[PDB]
């Protein structure tokens, strides 16, 4: 149980992925560009202040939360979006919205596994990292 949440994590397999992002909206290309990046994510604490930053990718992002508490977010698909992320059981729930539209990306700690659970509608992706 010193598998938490703060590190750099690898990206080591995907599932899914790509009808989860068509699901989404992205555009045929920049899913090619999704589907071949093995992104590196790094998510760190400062306070109560969360910090993902995701990169090796196409587009690199940096996001900054604190719990339970909305914030916008400029995705890497371009998306204007609203998300407040909450935690339970060791599990970080966010809950994007845009135009009318939801999903729910969920980040696990398995083992230095981590592992990313994205569902939109009906479609879900599971993408699983190790622990750099
Ligand atoms: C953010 C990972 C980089 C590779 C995919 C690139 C950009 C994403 C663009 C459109 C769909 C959003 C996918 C990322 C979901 C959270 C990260 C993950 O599932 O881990």
């Amino acid at each position: 149980m010193c598998d938490q949440f703060v590190g750099t994590w690898k990206f080591l397999s995907s599932e899914n992925f790509e009808d989860y992002m068509k699901e989404l909206g992205v555009g045929f290309a920049t899913r090619k560009m999704a589907g071949v990046a093995k992104p590196n994510v790094t998510i760190s604490i400062n306070g109560d202040v969360i910090t993902i930053k995701t990169e090796s990718t196409f587009k690199n992002t940096e996001v900054s939360f604190r719990l339970g508490e909305e914030f916008d977010e400029t995705t890497a698909d371009d998306r204007k979006t609203k998300n407040v992320i909450t935690l339970d059981n060791g599990i970080l729930n966010q809950v994007q919205k845009w135009d009318g539209k939801e999903t729910v990306i969920k980040r696990k700690v398995m083992d230095g596994n981590l592992v990313v659970e994205c569902t939109m509608n009906t479609v879900t992706s599971k993408r699983v990292y190790e622990r750099a």
